[PDB]
C-alpha cells in the first residue's frame, strides 16, 4: 500500500472517480484528489495538467485520469514529455501499459466501464512492473520529439 | 471517397495495418503508407512521427496509427500540439473521438481487435463530423500546454 | 415507445438494472421489473426464468437480463427453445444480435459496463429490425435440438 | 497439456478458428476440429451441436466455438442441459466463466477480436479452476429447466 496516487476527472467521470478513490482509500493507499469535486461542467485538460504536474514533480508515483471515454485525458496528458498515459478498457491493457510502456498514468473511461472492472484495471496497473528490455528504447524515443 | 489517409504501424500491428490499408484502397480512398513494410522488429514512435508530420503539414486529412495495443501510438502521437490521436476499440469510441474531440488520428490495437471490427471503427471515424459547441474550448485547452 | 420490456437481474447487477429500468421509464417505455429488488444475494437462473416466461407467453416484446458478467444469464436463458438471449458489451453487438440473430433478450454485464454505454446498447437493441434472409434458417436450426 | 479440446466454427470465424487450433497444437494440446473446413457459407448451429455432443459424451474436456460475433454459438450451445458456453471478449471474462460458471465451452467472436487476445482468453479459460462454493447451486439451477 506504499504507493501514492494523484487522481482527477471531469464532471462526466466524477462518479467513477469517486468510486476509484474510495476503493484505493479502503486499501490504505495515499490518494490526492485534484478534482473535479462535483458534476458541474468543467474542461478535462485543466484536470490532466494537475495530475501531470504531480507526476513530473515526483509528488505522486502514479496518476489516474478519467473522463467520459478516456479519449480527452489520453490526448491532453500525453502532451507532456515524461508522461505515459494509457487508456485501458480491461486489465490486460493495464498489464501491457506497465510491462511495455512503463505507463505512469492510467486513464479510465468513466461512462463506458463498470466500477468493478475499473478496480481490476487499477489493481493490475499498480501491481505490474516494467519489463525494461527492448521497450526502453521505445519509451525514450517517445520523448525525442 | 475524397479523403486522404496517412497510415503507419510497427511490426506487431503490420497485419492489421495491411488489411485496413487494403480496405481503404478498395473504396478508392487515397492512402499513403508510411510503413513499416514487414514484420521485422521496429520502434512505434518512429512511425507515429511520420503520420504526425503528414497531418501537421496538411498533407493528409486523417491519420491511422497501429501497434499491438494502441497504447504506444496513443502516447507518442499526442506529444505534438495539433494532434488528437484517439485509441478506439469499438465504433462508438470513434464516433465520440470525432464528435467531441475532433480527432485527427485514429489509433487501433493490431493484436487486440479483429479486422472487420477495425473496418467498422474506421468507417465511423471517417464519416463523423465534429460537433463544435462546448467541445471547442476543451480541444484548444489541450494545446495550451 | 410502444414496446414492452421485461427486466430482471441478480444482486450483482441490481444497480445497473435499476438505472436501465429508469432510463426506459423516462422514455415512456412500459417496463415490468421481475426483480431482484435488493442487493441481498440471489441466484441468477431464478430471474432468467421469469423474463423467459414473459417472452414465451407473449407478455413482453423484449427481455433484458443482467448479472455480474452476463455469462450466467446468457447460459440460463438460452436453455429455452424460442429464446435468443444475446450478451452485448457494445452497441454493434446489439445491432448484430437483432439484425442476424433476431434476439429477443438482451443480456448486459452489470459489473463490467458503464450505465451510459448500457443505455446506448439498449437503444440499439430496441431500434434494430431483423434482416431475415439467410439468417432465418440459422435461427430455426438453433431450436432443432 | 493433457487437456482435450473440441473446436468448431462457421465460415465467418474460420480464420480465427484455424489460428486458435494451431496455437493449441503448438503447445501439444490434443484438438479435434469438427469444422467447418473452408470459408464456404455454413450454419453455426450445425457446428455447435458437434462440439456439444463431444462434451456431453465426455469425449473432450472443453469446447471452443466461434462465429462472427459469438452470439449465435452462445445461443445454440446453451440449448443443451449440461453445457455452459461462455462468450468471452477478454481474459477476465474467461477467468470468471470458469471460476463462477464452471464453463465447459468457450465462445469467441471471430470477427471482433484479434488472435493474440483470443490466445490469452484461451490460456485463461484452460488454466482456471472452478471455485465451487455458492456458485454450484446456481449452475445446477440452470439445468432445472
Amino acid at each position: 500500500h506504499h504507493v501514492k496516487i494523484a487522481i482527477a476527472s471531469d464532471h462526466a467521470a466524477f462518479e467513477l472517480k469517486e468510486k476509484v478513490k474510495n476503493y484505493l482509500l479502503g486499501k490504505g493507499i495515499e490518494v490526492e484528489d485534484h478534482g473535479t469535486y462535483s458534476e458541474e461542467s468543467v474542461d478535462y485538460p485543466d484536470y490532466a495538467k494537475k495530475v501531470v504536474q504531480s507526476i513530473l514533480s515526483n509528488e505522486a508515483d502514479f496518476g489516474i485520469l478519467l473522463c467520459g471515454t478516456g479519449l480527452g485525458m489520453s490526448i491532453a496528458a500525453n502532451r507532456y514529455r515524461g508522461i505515459r498515459a494509457a487508456l485501458c478498457l480491461f486489465p490486460d491493457m493495464a498489464r501491457l501499459a506497465r510491462s511495455h510502456n512503463n505507463a505512469n498514468i492510467l486513464v479510465l473511461p468513466g461512462r463506458l466501464i463498470g466500477a468493478e472492472l475499473a478496480f481490476w484495471i487499477v489493481d493490475t496497473f499498480l501491481s505490474t512492473p516494467f519489463d525494461g528490455g527492448r521497450h526502453e528504447r521505445r519509451i525514450r524515443k517517445i520523448d525525442e520529439v
